[PDB]
C-alpha cells in the first residue's frame, strides 16, 4: 500500500488580477515543489475530488456526489480543453463498490468540467492526459449540502474500494480554503436568472461567459479595495482547519454543520470539502504523515492560499 | 398522528392490450373499493414514490434518489398531461431533513415525470390536481442501484420527518411486481441509442414514442403467447415479499442483494423498492396494520398485478 | 400462519408379526385419531422428514441432509409404490432458501424412498398422491452422523422459510423411537457386503430383498423371545425424550452427543432426529402447544411405538 | 507446527490449444519454480480442494462439500489415470472431526475424478502416488452452490484438524481464475442432456467424450476470435481476489453473493471457492507469509492463469 | 410438573426418654398431619435425603456425596430393619446425569442405612416398602464436609433430571436441627476407638450397640440435666433457617461457612444440609408454595424439633 | 515457584510378556532419561495421579476422585509392597483447600494401592520410600466416570493449593495410552463375579491372583497373535492427545465425551485423565514447556507406549 496526497487551493483569477511579485514567485515555488515531489512518487491512477462552479451542474438534477464515469474540460478562464482519460471499466467497478459500501452515489457519463478540475492537472501534473484520473465532483454551491460525516465515508469508501488495486494511487483536493465570491443564488435571481440556473446553461454564449468573468474580477478589485463588500478573510478558522487536518483529528470535523461554517467563514468555503474527502481516503492506507504546509491570505485573490501534502509510510 | 398507505402496481397497457373481461371488472373492482377506502380516510398531503421508464431521468445525471420540487406530466401511454401541484416551503424542508438525516439525495426543480407517477393519482386521488403531493424519484433500470437498506432508511427519514406536521398523510407506492419487459441498456446500445440513452430523450419525437409503444405492445403479445420470450412470471416470490411486507419483516429483506432478486424474479422487479420505501414510512407513524391484500398473475399484461393497504393504529 | 405437526413411529412389520389383537386395536385407534385430527386440520402443504434403510442412498455419496426434488417410492415391505408429488419451484426455492440461511444441503432430482416414507403417507393422509410433500432425508444409519445442533438448525431454516408462503403446512417426523435391529455395516462386512454397500444396491434382485426381508422377520422373532439378541429397549430414555420435546426444551438435547445416545439406547435411535426436526420446524410458526401424546413399548415389533402431535395456537 | 500453501490455475487445453511460445514458455517456468519451492518445503501430507466438471458428481446426489476417502482418477483430457494413496483412517477421523466441527460434509468411498484433481498432482508433486492426500470436493457448477462463509469455515475447520497431526501439510488450491466456458445445464437440457445430467454419465463412451472434448476446443478457439461469445475475462476482479488473498482480509469476500459474483466475472468463477478453503486451512497454523504472486489472462485458454503460494513462518 | 416437599427432624431417641405428655402429643398430632397430606398428594417417586451416623460410612472411605442403587435397612434404635425397594435402571440414570451435570458423585450397590433413613419412611409413607426410592447419603459428622454451595448444586441436578421423568415426586429431608451429641472423633480417639472409626463398624456386635445406645441416653438425660454438657439449642438461628428457606432466599446460605455454622449452632446442625438439598431440589419443577411450619426446642431428646413442607403450584 | 511435571504409561507385564530387545532399550533408555532429568530438578514434594485395577477400590463405595492420607502397596504383578510416606498435616490441610475449592473429594485413611501407584515411584524415584508424596486415585474403570473438565478442576485445584507451599513440586501422572485389556464389568457378570466386584475382593486369595495374572498374559499374547481380539490401538488419537497436552490446548478436551473417547481408542484409555490432571496442575505455576516426547505403540504389551515432560520456565 503506497499513496500520495496533495490539496491545493485554485484560483480563476491567474494573470487576470496579480498580487506583488514577490508573493507570486513564493507561490510558484510552492507549487513547483509540489510538481517535483509528486514526480518523485510517479503514480500510476490519480483520484480527483473537485467542486463545480454553475458550469456543469445546474438545478434541473442537483445531486451531493457524482462520479465521472466520461469528463471533458470546457476551457473557461484559459484553463485546458478537452477531453479527460478516464478508465472506463475501473469507473464502473468504483460507482459499484461505493454504492453498496452505502453511499449514494450519482453516476455521469457525459461530464462537464471546468477549472476547478482542470487547473489542478496542469499545475501538478503537467496536462490534461497524462495519468489515468477519476473524477468525483463534490456539491458546494447548491443548498441543501452535505455535511462533513457523508464526506468522510465517501472519502473512507473510496479508499477503501482503491486500497486493493496494486496500484500508487494518488489523492487530489482541489476546492478553496475561505472566500466569497459573488455567486448567483436561486432565491434572490430574476426570470433569465432563474432560466439559466435551472439548466439551459451548459451551452452558454461566449458574451455571457465574458460578462460573468468581467464581474468576478471586478467583484475581485473591490474586494482588493476593502474586504468587507464580501465576507472577510478568517485565516484563524483555516488555520485551525489545515492543523485538524494534520492532527488526524479529521472527525472531529463531524460537530461543525453547515450553517456555521458558513456563519464564520462564509458560504463558499465549503469547497473544503474536497479536502476532508482526500484525507479520508489516504486513512484507508494505513500510517501516513504530512508535510509541505503552506497558507498566505492573499487579497488581490478572493480566495486565501493554502496547499499541504501527505505521504503514506511504508 | 394518522396514516394511511397503499400499494398499488401500474400497467401502460391498460386498453391497448386487455385480458378477459372478468379479471378486468375483478381488477376494476380492487381498485374502486382501495380509492373508496382512501376518500374516507381523506388524506391532507400525499407522498408518492414511483420510478421512471426512461422519460425523465438519463445518463446524463442519474441519482439513486430524487425529490421533485417541481414536476410535470407527459402525458405518455395515454396517462393525464399537467403540472402537478407541490408545496415548494414544505419541499425544501424535507430536502434539508432528510439531507441532515444521512441520505445523500439530489433536488430538482424542472422534473419530468411519466405514467408511473400520473396513473395512480388518476386512479386513487381522482385527478393530477386534487392533493398536494411530493414526488420522489427511486432509480430501477439503470445500474448500479440502491439496496433494499438504504431505501428502507430512505423511508424512515421521509416518514419520521413527515410525522411531525400534524397532517393526515397519505403515502404510495407506484412500483410494479415481478416482470422483465424490452428495456434499452447502455451496454448492448449502438450509436443513435446510446445518444438517446446519455441524452436528449427528454425532446422525444412523437414518432419515436409511436415506435416504443408498438415495441412494447407487440413485446407484450409475444409474452402472451409464450413467457420464455423474456424472464417468466415468478408468484412464490411475489407471494413470500408481499407476506414479509404485512408481517413487518421489511429488515429481513436487507439480505436480499440486487443479482439475487434480478435472477430470482428479474429486472425490473425492482422497481419494488418503492413499495419498501413506502412501508419504511408508515412504520415511523407508530402501530398500524394492513388490508386488502390482493394479488394476481395476468400474462396479458407484463406484470404481475398486486395491491396492498394499510392504516395506524390511533 | 397456521401449522400442524405429527411425529408417528414407523415399522416395516405391519402384518408379518403381530403382537395381541388388543394393542393393535389400541394402536390403530390411535393412529386413527391423529388422522382424523389432521384431516380436520386440512392441511395444503407437507414436509415430511424421513429416514433410509440402505435402500436409496448408499456409500457412493453419503450426505448428512438431503431434499428430493422428484422422488419415486419403491414399494418395500408391502408400502405402496408410486411416485411422490413434488412441487418443483417450491422445492428449488427452498433448496436456495435452506443453502443461504447457512445449511450445507444436498438435493436429488431422481430420489429412491423405502417403507420410510411412504408408510406415514398412506396411514395419515390416505395415499401418496394426496397433498403436496417436500421430501427430506436425513442420515441416520452411515457414521459420521449429524448431531442435535445441526438438526434443530436445519429444522429451523425449513420452517422460517415456509412460515412465509401463507398455507397451511403440515410437519412429520417418521423415525422410530428406540431399538436397534441387524444393520448392515461397513467396517465388519465382506467382499459381496462391501460390494452392496458401496452403491450397486439400488437396483436389487427380489431374491436378495426376500432373504432380507426374511432375516429382519427372524431378527425380531429372537428379540421376541428375549430382549438381550439386540439392545434391549430404554423406555425411561423415550419417555425422557417426548417429555424434552413437550416443554420446549429441545436445545437441551445439544448436550447429547452421538456415542452417548448410541450407548444409551442403541445405535437406531438416532431416527428420532427426524422427531427434533419437526419440532424445530413448528417453533419458527409462533406459539405451540402439544397433545396425543402416546407410548408403548411392544416388543412384538422391534422398535417401542410412540406417537406426539402439535398445533399451532393462532 | 509448519505449514505450505500453492494455488494454481488449471486447464485440460495444454497442448491442444496454445498461446504464443514466450508465454508458454514463463508459465512453465513459474510452474517449476513454485514445484521446486515445494521439493525444498519436502510436505508429509497434501489436503487438496478441488471442483469437478460432470465427470464424477451428478444430479442423483449433488453435495456442497465431499471429502473422498477412496478415490479414482478417469484421466481425462491427457491426465494421469489410476488409484490415489489416500490414508483412510486419517481421513474417517477427519470426517469425524469437520463433522462434529459444525459442518455437514459428505463422505464418498468410491470417488471419480477428472483432471482438476489430477493435473496439480502431476505439475507439483511428480506424480499422483507420491505424497498421501486427502481429496475434498467442492460444488461449483451446479446450483445451489455453498457461499464464501461456509467455504471459510470448511477450511477452518480442516486447518484445525490438520493442526494437531504433528506433520508437515501441503495445502493446495486446483480451482481457476475468472472464465466461463460452455457448461451444460439442467434448465435449458433436451431429454438425452437431461439424462445425462441426472446421473448415468460415469460410464460415459468414448465417442460423447470424444465430441465434448472437441466442442470445448472448438468453444475455445472462437473465444480466441472474440471474447463476447463468453463472457469476458475481468483482470480487475482477479486482482483485487488475489490481492485481497494476500492481505489477510479473507472475510471481506462474506459480503460477497453468489449471483453478485456470477454477474460481475462468470459462472465458472464459483471455482475459485477452493483457493479460499486452501486459505482458510493455512489461517489455523499461525502467522503466515505470501509469495510467488503470478497472473496474465491468456486468451487462448478460456481461464485467466493464476498462481500464489504461502508459508508458516517460524 | 407436580412436585412436594416434606422436611422433618428425626430422633433416635423415641420412647426411650420422653417429655411431657403434652408436647408428645402435639409432636405426633403434626407427623399425623403431615402424613395424612402426603397420603392426599399421593407420590410415585421418593427422593430421600438423610445422613449416617456412623453405620453404614467410614473412613476407609468417605464421600461427601453418595447415591445408594441398592439399600438395606440395619434397623437400629428400634427402627425398622430390612431392604429398601430402589429401582435400578433409575438410579444408574440419575447417578449418569448428576455426573454429567458437574456433580462428583459416588455410587453403592450394597449401602447400609440406619435410623435416620429408616424412619421418615415409616412416619410418612406408612412402611419401606411402599414406594420406590431414591436413596441419597450427604456426609455430615468426617471433616472436611461439602458447603451450602455445593449441596444446593446437587439438589437442583437431582431436581432439574427427576423434572423429566412425568411423574409426582416426593422429596424428604431427614436432617435434624441444631444439636450436638456426643460423636467419636478420629483425632481424639484411642487405639480401639481409631480401629472401629477406620472400619470394622459394620458387623458392629450387639454388645457395643447397646453400650453405643447407653451413653446416647445417659448424654441425654444428662442434657435434660444441664444444656451446656454438650452445646446449647440456639432457637434465633433455627427460626432464622426456617425463614430463609421459606421465603425462597436460599442462596443467601451460600456465605456462611462450615466453621462458621459449627460454631454458632454445633457440630452435629450440619445434618440440615439436607433440608438444603431438598428446598434446591423443589426450585427445579418451578412456582412453589410452603405449609405446615413447626418448630419447637424439646430438651428431653437433644435436638430441636422442627418440620415443614412445600408444594408446587400447577 | 518451581514445578517439574512427569507423565509415564505403566504396564503389569514387564517381563512376563516382552518385544524385541532393541524396543526394550529403546524404552530403558527413555525411562533412565527421564529419571536423571528428574533427579537432577531434586524435588521436595510428589503428587501422584494413579488409576486402579479392581485392587483397592471397588462397588462398595466407588467415589469418581480420591485422596490417600494412608496409603499401602499390596506389591501386584512383581511390584513392591508396603507403606508409603504421606504427610498427614499436609494431606489433610490438601483435603480442606480441595473441598473448599468446590471439587466433591473422598478421602481414605487406609488405601490399599497396586502397580499402577507402585510402578512410577520405583521406575522414577528409585524407592517407594524416597520422597513425600500425595496419592491421588481417580476412577477409570468403573462407570459412570468423571469427565475431563472436571479432572481439569481437580488438578487447577490442586495446582493452586502446592503453589503457596514454598517447596519444588513433581507432578506425575501414571495412566496409560489407548488400550482395552480384558477387564471384568458388572452387568456381564455372574454370582462370584459379583461377590467379588461389590467388595469382598481386597483380601484375594493367592490363587485368583494366579489366574487373573494367568488370564491377562494369555489375552495379551492373543492380542500380539492379533489385534482383533481387543480394541485395536489407535496411534492418531494419541499423537493428537499428545500435541494437545503439549500446545497448552487442554481445555480443547472438554467437548470429548466419555462415550466418545470409549468408541474412539477403548474403554481403559480413561487413564489418561490422570495425564491431564497431572498437566492442570503445572499451569497453577505460571509459564512452562515440555520436552522429552516420546511415543511408540508396543503390541507385545497391550498399551502404547508414551512419555512426556515438563519444566517451569523460572
Ligand atoms: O467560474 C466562476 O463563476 C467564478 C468562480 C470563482 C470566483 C472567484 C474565486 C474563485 O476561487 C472561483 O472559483
Ligand atoms: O414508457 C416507456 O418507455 C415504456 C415503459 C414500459 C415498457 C414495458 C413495460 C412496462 O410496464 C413499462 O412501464
Ligand atoms: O427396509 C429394509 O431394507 C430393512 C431395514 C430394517 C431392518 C430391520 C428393522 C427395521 O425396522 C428396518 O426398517
Ligand atoms: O473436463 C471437462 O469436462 C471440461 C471442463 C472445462 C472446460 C473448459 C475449460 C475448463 O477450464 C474446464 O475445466
Ligand atoms: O445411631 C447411632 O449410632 C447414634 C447416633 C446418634 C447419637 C446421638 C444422638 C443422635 O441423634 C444420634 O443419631
Ligand atoms: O492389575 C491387574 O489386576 C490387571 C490390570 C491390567 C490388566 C491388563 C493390562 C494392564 O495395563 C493392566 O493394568
Ligand atoms: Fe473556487
Ligand atoms: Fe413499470
Ligand atoms: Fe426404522
Ligand atoms: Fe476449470
Ligand atoms: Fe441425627
Ligand atoms: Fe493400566
Amino acid at each position: 500500500m503506497h499513496a500520495y496526497l496533495h490539496c491545493l487551493s485554485h484560483s480563476p483569477l491567474v494573470g487576470y488580477v496579480d498580487p506583488a511579485q514577490e508573493v507570486l514567485d513564493e507561490v510558484n515555488g510552492v507549487i513547483a515543489s509540489a510538481r517535483e515531489r509528486i514526480a518523485a512518487f510517479s503514480p500510476e491512477l490519480v483520484v480527483l475530488f473537485a467542486p463545480d462552479h454553475y458550469n456543469g451542474f445546474f438545478y434541473d438534477v442537483m445531486p451531493p456526489f457524482c462520479l465521472g464515469v466520461g469528463a471533458t474540460a470546457i476551457g473557461d478562464f484559459g484553463s485546458a480543453a478537452g477531453e479527460l482519460p478516464v478508465p472506463v471499466e475501473l469507473a464502473e467497478a468504483c460507482a459499484h463498490a461505493v454504492m453498496k459500501s452505502g453511499i449514494d452515489l450519482a453516476v455521469s457519463y457525459c461530464m462537464q468540467v471546468d477549472h476547478g478540475f482542470a487547473q489542478p492537472l496542469e499545475f501538478l501534473l503537467g496536462g490534461l492526459d497524462k495519468v489515468p484520473v477519476l473524477p468525483v465532483f463534490i456539491n458546494g454551491v447548491a443548498t441543501p449540502l452535505p455535511g462533513f460525516q457523508r464526506t468522510r465515508m465517501l472519502g473512507e469508501a473510496i479508499g477503501r474500494f482503491t486500497s486493493t488495486l496494486n496500484k500508487r494511487v494518488l489523492f487530489l483536493g482541489s476546492g478553496g480554503l475561505s472566500h466569497q465570491p459573488p455567486v448567483p443564488e436561486l432565491a434572490k435571481a430574476d426570470a433569465h436568472m432563474r432560466d439559466r440556473l435551472l439548466g439551459s446553461g451548459k451551452d452558454l454564449p461566449a458574451s455571457e461567459r465574458e460578462l460573468r468573468q468581467q464581474r468576478v474580477i471586478s467583484a475581485a478589485e473591490k474586494f482588493v479595495e476593502d474586504q468587507r463588500t464580501l465576507h472577510p478573510l478568517n485565516p484563524i478558522w483555516d488555520n485551525q482547519f489545515m492543523t485538524l487536518l494534520e492532527q488526524g483529528r479529521i472527525q472531529e470535523l463531524d460537530a461543525v454543520s453547515n450553517e456555521e461554517l458558513s456563519a464564520i467563514a462564509g458560504k463558499s468555503t465549503h469547497e473544503i470539502k474536497t479536502w476532508v474527502a482526500a484525507f479520508a481516503a489516504i486513512s484507508a492506507f494505513g500510517n501516513w504523515r504530512s508535510e509541505g504546509r503552506y497558507y498566505r491570505p492573499i487579497p488581490e485573490w478572493i480566495a486565501g492560499f493554502g496547499s499541504l501534502s501527505a505521504r503514506t509510510e511504508n
